[PDB]
């Protein structure tokens, strides 16, 4: 049997021999068929809802994943996670885990005690994906609702639906249906081993704020973010990354002062492009291209561990 | 043939390199004359008058322009000879304008917003067809009492439901919680559904005597979030805050504490979501009655901001504002 | 509390009339919402459905909703052809009272079975005051879909149901029901169809278009006594030439040929590439082949006139 | 600048010597193309895509193979009607023996229409064809600023300019005013990796498609058998399920040596093995994550090599 570690970041996503953590033992009690597929070890990394996630928990999680996958006996890692910010954690890991071994994030849109709880099947499927030979070198994945999503592309796109996860710019890379795993595509953007980021010696991540653009917008939130020590700002702009004039002036000021301003969009999908209506080279801004504000924040945070140069950060957004 | 006024809020959404000026007819505004020159088939469908209400990209829109636009639409539709109004508009904030109008226009006559995702000078510009289709929708008898609509990419979207969901695509407009209410294909209009949420004549909002709208900020939630943007919004005089929360409208704890403070101080805090679709629900993880918050339900942050702005012209009571979000 | 009848046909629905009693044992919270009566109308997978079962079901629903004590009907049904049954009922049930169809994409004995929640939500929709006069609805995966618009769009997903031309009309989330839109196409009471005295429905075949297509399937359908043919055409309802010739023959012989599309969404339009008036064809517009077949079947109970059938497709 | 051949299968997709009049009209309508590449043109057929036939597919595939064998040819672009572009693309994806780009492109709106999509689609298609990252992606469809893998692409709407989709996987890349970016690629074998070879083939095997529904029939199966069908795609209800009467007739067809492959009418997802239909007992193949029309193409090619159930199942589980 392959050996897999499940890292829990909160409560049980399913249900209502010790693997080595009470949450994971409850999961194995709820979904006993998992034991036929793999030898499961368990650890409790944090005990929070995903809306309480912090960079400190991310760094801890990434370092631990790296240390687990460096072990000869460990075939893969599964992380149970709240759905609200699973995309951010998955993306962070996708650029910080230095292995080709599978890393799978999984959660549940419905409570484990609910009628028609999604967790049991999601978890079962996640274990099957983790142990599948074809999952090697796919990068970090999210497995939800019979679907396998690349971490670069995945987002929570609905407040409540069991099918809330989507990859709006590319679609799912594969399927998993009652444990049967099939890949149809893979990301051609560099991840994991190919990533230039290394967080092994990092204790705190740089501060990056996100601003929400709208008509009759303001400068006061840019200024508050500067005042609070923001190293970067993601601007979730109107349409193709467009700011209101008053806000643009403030962002220009921010940029001149050494804070990295990266243009994303509030709309939900598509690329926030270079050489559209905003003169990024003149104003000192970066275009985040085909990401979303929350995932752009993650990438900018990592970029800021290496550099605050406009051109080098643009190149990072145009690569990853 | 019916008489329709096209209100332009910026440049031409169709054509390039046109003249306004032709011997047979003008409409009363250069932008609109250029539209007619670019799409001459429009003149067979309706008698077109034109006005220039503003001259901006939609990313520069302001409450002042919205008030001006709404009052003018109300005037135009009060005229016996005016069958409908079409507003040409930038795509970036067309959804906010449409939604504002949907709650402030006191008529059953059609109001149609239309734009173009591609420049009129571009290869394969979408504006000419979008505009032609918009005119056909504006004059169609079935468009009466549908509320304010957006017409883009052969589709008719209810203002309550519409959003720009993509940065660049000609098909960027969607109604993610309900779909389009109708279609328009080479001018052929069909409706399949209609909103059952009150709009236009049935709206309780009235902006005829309003000069400035209340200030409502929007915040973007994320892990390791902060209190400093709530505080800055309070300091700047925010009457309301839309919180674009994680998942089903969930805040980070530090931010929640600041929002609770904001609520206690009389600022209306309304929970929406960053995710893109679905309802930010009551009686989920956030105790809204205890904390003093409103749940915006099936809107999005930007449209929730509009509704809260209008609500704040009448009241800042939590229960009354919740009822407004649960009605409109 | 309101009285509701659940009709089982049934499919694989909740838990590991007896079927309805098992549902109530699996989802006991339903008993707090309504007084549930149960009947077994058929005992089949929905891939075995027939016009005889549809007629029986519709007559029974009409009888039940004519009763003063009956607030609504819920029909448990297999997912494969739920859309066809819902659409049929939408044009044949003569009442404003709610009719809700509900099923499950996963077996009731499966991990994470969808049936229990679907059923619970369906009862809540059936008894909601806003569900009156919405027409027949499908309730699946927290969503309320109008029968006219609904289709099964995926082979296996719990979210397989969609309304690709319009979206869902409402939501139901842990029993909380909200409507955001409603159909403006006539249904139920406003329908001109009446099946109370009908024992067999007219035969309507469906053909699948493709490059290098054939005439032999048109001919076989004619030979087998087809009163209508739905052609699931390429793109905007377009036939291969050999097939078109055969369909023209079929039309001249009195068989109604209606153009739909294989693509999955959008309207198969009039006045596109196919000269329908010349060739003798009807354009089905914004339906799909399977639902167009239902509507043509009903139309054929009243008429086989091209213009009248086009008017029916342009109305319903 | 790179040399690219545009093969036209019908009229102009844009506007109202490269070596073919259609292609010269395209260059007149979209002159910016000439800055990107040296364009040669050929007229392979002169038809709407609803009139496509295997004969035109064979001709097209052989010609593409010839053109890409030429050192001077960087890529091929094929202008095509939208209705059956997905079939032609899928066929070429399994028959073109090269890593050089092959790009299919069309227009949902007529070139003479207001807001015609052809000019931009064509411009974008040339940019994709000449991009270095398009090598070894397989055959692609370029429409509405999107790059779709041939295996996954389908026309999903009757009229919309955004009618093309990849419902099981999404687009593999984007092209926006000529700027090309790939985000994914297919991991299913295509082009050079395909086992199919049509260089000596003159006619493809006959494969019919049947549309399933309640109260279904056996007469269409029988007519297809009578007409010489080597295979039948059954577009089944839900997860590839037949009506009983029809299943009996398909079982008969299978026993008689006709390959029966189960797909679905629904639009997306896999028609799976080991669901409600006992394929091994009845003699059927499950087409998995394709659609009826593309399953037909793959079965047609499979039938040039074998009519064995197990070998055809393996083909559907591979490509
Ligand atoms: N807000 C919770 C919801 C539970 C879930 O859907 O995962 C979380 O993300 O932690
Ligand atoms: N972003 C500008 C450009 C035009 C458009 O995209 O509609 C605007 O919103 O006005
Ligand atoms: N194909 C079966 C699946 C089981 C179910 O849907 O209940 C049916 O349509 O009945
Ligand atoms: N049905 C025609 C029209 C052109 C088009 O839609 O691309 C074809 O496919 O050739």
């Amino acid at each position: 049997k392959p050996q897999v570690t499940i890292l829990a970041t909160g409560g049980t996503i399913a249900g209502s021999y010790s693997a080595g953590a009470v949450t994971v033992d409850k999961l194995l009690a709820a979904v006993p068929a998992i034991n036929d597929l793999a030898t499961i070890k368990g650890e409790q990394i944090s005990s929070i809802g995903s809306q309480e996630m912090t960079g400190k928990v991310w760094l801890k999680l990434a370092k631990r994943v790296n240390e687990l996958l460096a072990q000869k006996e460990t075939e893969a890692v599964i992380i149970t996670h709240g759905t609200d910010t699973m995309e951010e954690t998955a993306f962070f890991l996708n650029l910080t885990v230095k292995s080709q071994k599978p890393v799978v994030l999984v959660g549940a849109m419905r409570s484990g005690s609910s009628m028609s709880a999604d967790g049991p099947m999601n978890l079962y499927n996640a274990v099957n994906v983790a142990i599948n030979k074809a999952s090697t070198n796919k990068g970090v994945v999210i497995v939800m609702n019979d679907e396998i999503h690349a971490a670069r592309e995945a987002t929570k796109l609905n407040t409540t639906a069991v099918n809330a996860f989507a990859s709006p710019n590319t679609g799912k890379i594969g399927t998993v249906y009652y444990g049967k795993v099939e890949y149809f595509t893979q990301s051609v953007r560099p991840h994991t081993l190919a990533s230039e980021f290394d967080i092994s010696k990092i204790e705190e991540l740089p501060r990056v704020d996100i601003l929400y653009a709208h008509p009759d917008d303001t400068d006061v939130l840019v200024n508050a973010a500067l005042q609070a020590g923001a190293k970067g700002i993601i601007h979730a702009g109107m349409g193709n990354g467009n700011p209101f004039p008053l806000t643009q002036n403030a962002l220009e000021k921010a940029a001149k002062s050494g804070v990295v301003v990266a243009r994303s969009s509030r709309v939900g999908s598509g690329s926030t492009t270079q050489e559209a209506e905003v003169d990024d080279k003149k104003l000192g801004f970066v275009a985040t291209e085909s990401l979303n504000p929350q995932k752009a924040r993650v990438l900018l945070m990592l970029a800021l561990t290496k550099t605050s140069d406009r051109e080098a950060i643009q190149k990072i957004f145009s690569t990853y």
